[PDB]
């Protein structure tokens, strides 16, 4: 049956592409490529994870995505499947995330007349994907074997290369498609993938003079760049450090560069838009992909590399420094004169419990920016944050996925995964943490939740203003007294809620491989906080 | 100054600054802002304006002037229909690798759904094909946001020529640029336009990208290299024997014809660029055995072989070809040479193929050479013709019969000001293109320039008649379509001359006299016949 | 083969349909139902028009459409078809026009890796099609004979339904997919019925209005006919049915102050028009059929599909709206005659009056829709077509000649007689733009009463009466917005071998009076430089 060839194929030329992982979910359809996937799975060729909840699914695969840098595989198999992948196709986008999703037509059945089980297209595969690749019907001609072969292989590795960027330098999600109607032919010698692509630069020089007064501002998907490490950087979380010399993020409207390097995708912080937006400070944006992110319009260049001339003034350089030190002295000080435990306090605790060889999962909202505010050095640590869009959704799966995926990539030669996400957050996406007994589970992660009841974030924007005090708790605060204990025991996961003294000391000592760590924390003197933080500025 | 004069001479302003020089403009009254603002351009000199009527060929003109020189080329026009017409242009732009900017005027987006006049659809609706589709905000009353919006209309702008040209992705391409407008959409009665950068760069610098990929590859395997549309330049693979399509630039010189390439046994191949054009060359990819080394100018790699072995931009060479595999696939190349030439000598009847022979060996250096995209193309590469010195047009993207006149006229205007840029005193280039007569009659309103639009200088388009040349469509080839030439000519005040071939020789190096049709009669009752010669000569 | 079964029916409940035409072009792969298609041709059960130009063909069969009400297939088969057809389906969406698409995937070969030769996807198919629907491949099973029958037959019919919008009351362009594998008919109803019959349809929405306030009528595109308000001031478009025999030339009514307005349709002409719809002091009421309703300003007061009307117009109002009308008639009348120069205006007139009931008139857009308005054109016993879905210039000549051909099939199915005349007016852009929409093949059909009057002022004569037509910009505006060409008309005609002559307007009408070959054009010279003063000459004369 030239299917389950066609079938087996296929896997194996995943497999040969650095594919290691696979998300499935029950549906009304059979799985494309179902029964080789499951030879592969009990071979140990890969390793599949099943899931009820298709959303959590798409962000189990992200998070396994980028665990270790692998393109993964999602099934669909549902007339709902395409609805609930959707924000996670969507933050793959965003975030460049090689995400291949897998589908399987039926060529012989009618469509565009009713109601479909396994397709119910909505309008924004268009517009999210890398490639939309459908393979062809396997037909059955037994002397057209190695062409067919050669085909299939060939189509597979189109799909794996859109997907990573390999020769694009845009890694995304693809579509793939398996048409369906109701001895496996041999590889490349050694394991080689049928197409390769060797290793690819894009180049773009851009000449900048660092004897002008320059920071640098880092953040999602940036690039390392040595002849940058000596300057002052303003550096997101996810951003890889190039140096030695960070500006701590509330010290820069505190200076007035005079140029700006702009790597990769700055999200956070009102003072870097500002500074971004400014018209009279040149901005020059490195960056690998497609396109540059530029809000305001107001970019004078982007390219790849700086070929630098001159360096730092000396003057420049101890400013900042000086502004670094007192900024970072501001945070620490107003939060040991805070009695109450906010979500900053929390960031802090879990920034000095990390060590070396760590992996670091925030979620959005306050989570990523109060890491940023209590001034963790990422060097040595990995760390994660779907800062594609910005959702709170799927958080949960997501350090699950980077969890099993990191730790995968350590077997095979357990280190921590530590993750700080919100309440909201974490309600949100609360239905991953049902793992069935048959399905993988990380053994090294710990989930840190910074619980204020509500969206601590509002606090901070003019909607926390005090005029809006008897409105804005319904609508903005959004309070919802969840027993997050209960939540984790009913899944059978452990829990413990503790104070974040505690916090360093618990995460020190291992436990299950999965378990939830609550710290109760309070948002109504988050405004107040943040105000004396920069009045001590 | 009303916010739409406004924006639309911002736009054109940094639309010059990156690197257009010519625009194709369509009538229209939505579109009148960016009318009013190329239009000033023209009359300062900035950019070469280029009116059309016809949306379509229009768009084909500015893939004419597009890859006559490699500029990104703007077209523009009103809301509509008039950019559906450009659908074509675009899929042909987007196969071909074409920096064409389609800058579509449209009414503002929250009239969609109202009912209002020529309003539809426009923004995605070119979908896949393009390399982007980006809107500009509808331009707002506010004194105040002049200075951000100065930036923002710049940017975008920027945007789309990135995108165009691949300064980033090294995929050049077809990019939707909607631009909503409304009333006002004249200028003010005026007794100062925000201005772009310092000394005339553009907003956003974003330099060529390098695309690299280097791949090592082993010559004393014996090869041939094939080359179609797009390849790059090679000079470490310039002695292998090369199969090489007319608009392929050549590395080197060891030719290798068409008809050699199925008499011999390869043990690997090199493919650059895109080849489409000869069935012997599919017949050989199309068997899987012997393994395929892809060498493209861009990310993108053809499909057309499935034992595509590995991708890349560059050949790391190890080792030579064997001499003795050098002389059989000289001595095979000499063969095919032969054949050709002598079955064509024995043939009485004038045939698209010695038509096609005559115009290649009246060809000289420093010649453009259009050619229509079915018979035209493959009949210069049956004859053999030596492309070194001449730079090659035909719309291999998709092979479309539109647009082909139009291409010719936008690539000998582009070659033409290519010249006119440095200072030499000679005459302007020739520019000479091959059409069918289907092809001619099916785009000769491409012919039809304005009496005060640029005409070309050296333009000679030789229409190979011969009268029009399974399924129940097919039908229309039952009888000679009988369109007369010179009357068409006619009709779009353009010279023709009604000739033989061996008169077409004596009068292509006749002055050029601004733009010209040559029709050659020829026979292909007798075609089938001669093909069949050639392959039993072989 | 159950390929060749299954094509042969779905043609014939195409067939069963309504369909009577079938527009194909040359393409790299053989068309959808090629050959069912062909043997139906020659049984005379269907016709089938073949062309070059795909973009043509698809006016062409928006033509074929428009002309009898019927629906009309055509083939995508080529790698720029799509591409081609795009102006001709927007159109077909915006004009409510029964389109059904053609096309013939292929399951067993390779998607989205590299150039596609059977179809080349844009976006516009997601926007503009009323259904999207795909017959799955014919499978081999004589045991399921009956079983796949009923189900091709099904879905034939919603692909019919949907196109002639039997169920939803919005007729428009189809998608419609026979997929097929490299490289006699189970029966339908019996009595040639359709499988699936749709028995006839209405949405009532009735509104209550009272005629004693002021009212005038504007009707607009895809109008529909209200004997209820046949007594009522009518400013109908051309394509508009009219009512009644009330009539209200369109300078006529900025002269007036209407306290109310019924809407019938689409307008998309006169800026009085526009200006008066968008009038917050008075109440619109739109009457149209179909989902959404005409409204640009976002004024109009209440949509529905008729009016239940209470009182009557007052016959002071009817004697204010009759003495304009009177004023209006005569200043257009006597301004013609005191300019010696003839302009697209005065072609319109004498067109107008040249009309006789029976006749088909297509109108080109720009000036000629308008001008023919301006004429005070009386559309009673005449049916009038003209692409005001979006209103382009495009494909107006092959549109004429589908309208024709439409027109003239369903007179000779009545056995009746030298066939109805279709007499088409367009500009001389107009026909520059379609003008390979005259050559048609002896193979395929041809009118034998299709008469194109080209009204010739070198260049795009409504810009003069624009905001760009004033004085200030004659110094700009004669490139990028005359645009003049210098066309040979007759030498274009002569190159396609189409019969043409080049008279002068007060030949117009005798000339039009007089058979000629099945197809013919018409050229009249005109000019566009005393535009701007006719028209401003006339308002002045109100
Ligand atoms: C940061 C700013 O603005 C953002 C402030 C908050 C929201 C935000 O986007 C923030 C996302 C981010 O950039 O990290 C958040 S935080 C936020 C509250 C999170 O609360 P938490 O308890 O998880 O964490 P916290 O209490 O803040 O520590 C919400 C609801 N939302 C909206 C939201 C809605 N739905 C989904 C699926 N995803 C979402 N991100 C954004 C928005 O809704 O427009 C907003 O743009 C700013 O102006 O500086
Ligand atoms: C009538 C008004 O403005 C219209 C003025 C003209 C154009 C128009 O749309 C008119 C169509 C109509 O409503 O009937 C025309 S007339 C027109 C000139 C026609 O010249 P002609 O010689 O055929 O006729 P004429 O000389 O006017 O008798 C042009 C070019 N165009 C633009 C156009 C471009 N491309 C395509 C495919 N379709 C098009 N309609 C419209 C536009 O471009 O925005 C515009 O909306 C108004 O403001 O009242
Ligand atoms: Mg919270
Ligand atoms: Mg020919
Ligand atoms: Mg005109």
């Amino acid at each position: 049956n030239p299917s389950t060839t066609q079938a087996r194929v296929v896997v194996d030329e995943l497999i040969r592409g650095g594919v290691r992982d696979v998300v499935l979910c029950p549906g009304s359809r059979n799985a494309p490529l179902a029964f080789a996937l499951q030879d592969a799975d009990r071979s140990g060729r890969i390793r599949l994870h099943v899931r009820i909840d298709e959303r959590t699914a798409g962000y189990l695969a992200i998070g396994l995505a980028i665990g270790a840098g692998a393109p993964v595989c999602v099934a669909m198999t549902s007339g709902t499947a395409v609805a609930n992948l959707g924000p996670a196709v969507v933050e793959a986008n965003y975030a460049r995330v090689p995400l291949i999703v897998l589908s399987a037509n039926r060529p012989y059945e009618l469509l565009g007349t009713g109601a479909n089980q396994t397709m119910e297209q909505l309008g924004y595969f268009g517009t999210q994907v890398r490639a939309s690749i459908s393979l062809g019907l396997a037909e059955d001609a037994p002397e057209r074997t190695s062409a067919l072969n050669a085909t299939w292989r060939s189509a597979t590795c189109r799909v794996l290369a859109a997907a990573t960027g390999a020769r694009t330098a845009n890694a995304g999600p693809v579509h793939f498609d398996i048409p369906l109607r109701e001895v496996t032919p041999p590889g490349r010698p050694a394991g080689k993938p049928w197409t390769y692509t060797p290793p690819v630069t894009f180049d773009q020089p851009l000449d900048i003079d660092l004897s002008v007064d320059t920071v640098v501002i880092s953040g999602h998907g940036a690039g390392v760049h040595p002849n940058l490490a000596a300057l002052p950087t303003v550096a997101e979380p996810t951003a890889p450090r190039s140096g030695d010399n960070p500006l701590h993020p509330l010290a820069l409207p505190l200076l007035r560069p005079q140029q700006v390097i702009m790597l990769g995708r700055p999200t956070l912080h009102r003072p870097v838009s500002v500074l971004l937006a400014d018209a009279e400070v040149p901005v020059f944006a490195l960056t690998t992909g497609p396109r540059w992110p530029d809000v305001s319009g107001n970019s004078q260049a982007t390219g790849t590399r700086a070929v630098t001339t001159g360096a730092p003034r000396p003057a420049w350089l101890d400013r900042c420094a000086a502004m670094n030190r007192h900024a970072i002295a501001a945070v620490r000080e107003q939060l040991a004169a805070h009695p109450l435990t906010t979500g900053l306090h929390v960031a802090a605790a879990v920034s000095h419990a990390l060590r070396p060889g760590d992996q670091l999962v925030l979620g959005a909202s306050n989570p990523v920016r109060d890491v940023a505010l209590a001034g963790l050095d990422t060097r040595g640590i990995r760390v994660r944050s779907n800062r594609g869009v910005a959702g709170i959704d799927g958080t949960v799966s997501t350090a699950i996925g980077a969890a099993l995926a990191y730790e995968g990539a350590h077997e095979r030669t357990p280190p921590r995964t530590i993750a700080l996400i919100g309440d909201l957050t974490f309600v949100h996406d609360s239905s991953g943490l049902l793992i069935g007994p048959t399905e993988p589970i990380p053994r090294s992660l710990t989930i840190v939740v910074s619980n204020d009841n509500g969206g601590g974030i509002f606090e901070l924007l003019e909607q926390g203003d005090p005029r809006f005090s008897d409105v804005s708790s319904r609508i903005f605060g959004t309070p919802h007294d969840v027993d997050v204990g209960a939540l984790c025991r009913a899944y059978h996961v452990e829990s413990r809620q503790i104070e974040v003294d505690e916090l360093g000391p618990t995460l020190d000592q291992p436990g299950a491989g999965m378990r939830v760590l609550e710290v109760k924390a309070d948002r109504s003197s988050l405004r107040q906080l943040h105000a004396a933080i920069k009045a001590a500025l």
